[PDB]
């Protein structure tokens, strides 16, 4: 069988059924997407995309399931159950679309602000449309595989409850004496799955940035024991320090990468030469119909075509049409960026809905300073993008007696506002406006400096 | 002064005359080029691209450069000079096509036979194009460089001697007093540059393969010593172990990423494609005029344009006279690879040119078998790769010089890795049915026999 040799991992060994659902154009599509988005644009070691952070992740899963499984053989974890959560953590991530979180999370938000859009649920559709055009369906028979039982499976441990929206059990794909299944790929329980291990290690690897916590000693000591009368996986509290520096890599990221001043700036550039080119860029799609980039996610045919390589065919582009988005893309090239305005946050936990976003720049500019001003500036001349985001949540076993549980800065939103116009005239207009806006929201006051 | 956070550097400073260089559409360019062309197909860690190595190699440029002046002012480095061989350092990966090595390695030559080209005369071509495009030059002056001079410098850097020759010190940019200069962005006499230091230290951070050369041990320890009346960067004495592990990180670099079998048949692929779809793939030069993949070498202005791009462009593309080049992707991407056959060398024989890459596959088909065989194998069956380390064959250890801390300014009189230079030559067929494959075979065993290359080695 099949080895990668991963610059995190080492040798790792993939299942032909895996190797065939991974050579496909729906999978090998993830090639093409990049896993920091407009990171790479601030982090020139942030290169890497979804595709080798999805073969981590399939590797993780099958790692922890396989564990659990010779440690407690009482749990009954088959080899078709290892399968089927390493195929939940090989195709968890099919969904996302150009650049990553700026796809779902900032782009078709401000596209289409009527629709209820999640790279979560484009990894079940992406997944329905890999399996129906290459024929996986009998090729995971011949391993074992219940097709009419585990793809229910599978999509679950990915998009959460299929049937929802209380107390009994929502999953079709297992029942819930093997609930702690669903917790190995993507568990809100927890900050805990194997997702994050691989893109933290990942991150940290190709960002330069220090990783204090080890996986590899966390899934030997792992187990399954009862807690509040369920099953869920449970951690050897000589571990409780390897959690602690988890949590403090993951708030590393957050704080020096993920929530990047100039970064996140890039990101709302790239949308805004999106928006620029939705009306003109075409994605041909299943039977030749043509799709826009905001409209290619129904249609799985077209969206496997939709990939980072959108930026290039906007830069590269010689349509007249195209030039406004052209030129968004230069003034990135040229680095002549969005100047940033200031930052705020909601008081308290009300958090900005995805489908009010577009409304934001009419709100900031509709404010009114108390002193009046030189320069007059419209809705267009402001970006608001909204950036979004204990160990005692956390179930813990004793090694002897290892049986049951032996359980006894912020915050949830930023708000940042740039302004495209760049002369000092403007960009002292844009803060009275913002502090206005924050005000005529209740927001916090900004910070000066 | 800008700092940039690299996973092998860590913060890199950069002088403002730099990042104006890399805010740049023909610098920037490189971000869409992969490093290590195909090798992203077998190696899912090599997702790298030429743009951050470039950033890499001018660090480096300037902490070798500025650790020598520092330690001996007497070699009047000005900072001047530490600029411009940062700028070599930059800009000397420019030239690189899509895919790299693929681009000039096999595709120019299977395309166009006949022209000469070499991403080394690409990054010339594309820094004079960087900077007119840019007004650099007052930028230079505001900074000290002499624009004239200096250019030609850092362009004698990047490619060698611009004018030569059969004696005479061949630079213009700078004299022999400053030779010292040359040997940091690119040497070829003993195997030691930066530009190596950091994709050495790059491709084995994204491959996952143990890099034990420390660059920064060498620095430390580097010293402009005299050998034969011509000043020469000197290695200690003592840092040989660490020398011996360079040539060993180089070695395994080249037997288990450079060489791969499965990385380099991909290559042939994506080389396969783009010459089935030179025909028909546009791009804007300068004054509206269209090139093909093949003619953008010829401007500047379109070859900026021209990235790794030019595989999704065919992978998407609807129109029908793409569709043998779209067929050739997609079997990339299901995995139905051509088949190995072998591989041989040119041991005692000479080398194989590019100019005759192109008519290979001709010998290879026009090479029957002494026992008959059912099945007939043509041309266009056929795919022969000439791969090349290939620094060409000396011994660069031998080239080293050293010194003692005790006598620091004469250089020490001395009298391991195994090839450095070897051209490797290999097979594939594009049917993969076994008794094809069994054809394939005897064509290849035959050719190598009356080419009198080495007898394959059983399968
Ligand atoms: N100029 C440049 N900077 C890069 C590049 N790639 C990554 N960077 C990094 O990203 C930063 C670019 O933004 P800055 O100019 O430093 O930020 P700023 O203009 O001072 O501040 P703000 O206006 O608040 O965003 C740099 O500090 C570098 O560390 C590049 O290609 N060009
Ligand atoms: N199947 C597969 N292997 C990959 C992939 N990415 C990296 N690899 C690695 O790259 C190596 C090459 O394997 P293959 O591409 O399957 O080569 P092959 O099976 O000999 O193909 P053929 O020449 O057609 O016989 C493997 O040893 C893997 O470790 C991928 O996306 N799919
Ligand atoms: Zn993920
Ligand atoms: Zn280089």
């Amino acid at each position: 069988m099949k080895v990668i040799n991963d610059p995190i991992h080492g040798h790792i060994e993939l299942h032909p059924l895996l190797v065939r659902i991974i050579d496909t154009p729906q999978f090998q599509r993830l090639r093409y997407i990049k896993q920091l988005g407009g990171g790479y644009y601030v982090f020139p070691g942030a290169s890497h995309n979804r595709f080798e952070h999805s073969l981590g992740v399939g590797y993780l899963a099958g790692c922890l399931v396989h564990a659990l499984g010779e440690k407690q053989p009482e749990l009954q974890i088959s080899e078709r159950d290892v399968l089927c959560v390493q195929i939940a953590g090989l195709c968890h991530d099919l969904g996302h679309g150009p650049f990553s979180h700026m796809f779902d999370g900032r782009f078709i938000p401000l596209a289409r602000p009527e629709v209820k859009w999640t790279h979560e649920q484009g990894s079940v559709m992406m997944f329905e449309h890999l399996i129906n055009s290459n024929g996986i369906k009998p090729v995971m028979e011949q391993y074992g595989l219940i097709p009419e039982e585990d793809i229910y499976f599978i999509k679950e441990q990915i998009v959460g409850p299929l049937e929802s929206p209380d107390s009994l059990w929502p999953y079709k794909g297992r029942p819930e004496n093997k609930s702690f299944l669903y917790e190995i790929v993507s568990n809100k329980r927890n900050g805990i799955d194997v997702d994050k291990w691989d893109y933290f290690a990942r991150d940290c690897h190709h960002l330069g940035i220090q990783n204090n916590f080890d996986y590899k000693r966390f899934i030997k000591f792992a187990r399954v024991c009862e807690v509040d009368n369920e099953l869920r996986i449970c951690a050897r509290d000589k571990e409780v320090g390897n959690l602690y520096d988890m949590f403090h890599t993951r708030n590393s990221l957050h704080r020096r990468a993920y929530q990047h001043k100039v970064g996140n700036i890039i990101d709302t550039m790239i949308t805004d030469a999106f928006l620029k080119a939705d009306d003109y860029i075409e994605i041909t799609g299943a039977g030749g119909k043509k799709y826009r980039i905001s409209t290619a996610i129904d249609d799985m045919e077209a969206y496997t075509k939709l990939t980072d390589n959108i930026f290039l065919e906007i830069l590269y582009s010689t349509d007249p049409k195209l030039k406004d988005a052209r030129e968004i893309l230069k003034q990135i090239e040229y680095r002549n960026l969005f100047k940033y305005v200031g930052e705020t946050q909601p008081t308290g936990q009300i958090k900005i809905k995805r489908e009010d976003y577009e409304s934001l720049p009419k709100e900031v500019a509709s404010a009114k300073p108390k002193v009046l001003l030189d320069v007059k500036l419209k809705a267009e001349d402001f970006i608001v993008d909204v950036i979004n985001m204990p160990i005692d949540h956390v179930s813990f076993y004793c090694k002897t007696a290892p049986n049951r549980a032996i359980r006894i800065k912020f915050a949830e939103q930023l708000i940042r506002v740039y302004c495209k116009k760049v002369d000092r005239k403007s960009l002292y207009a844009a803060r009275q406006y913002f502090v206005q806006w924050c005000a005529d929201r209740n927001f916090t006051k900004p910070q000066d400096g």
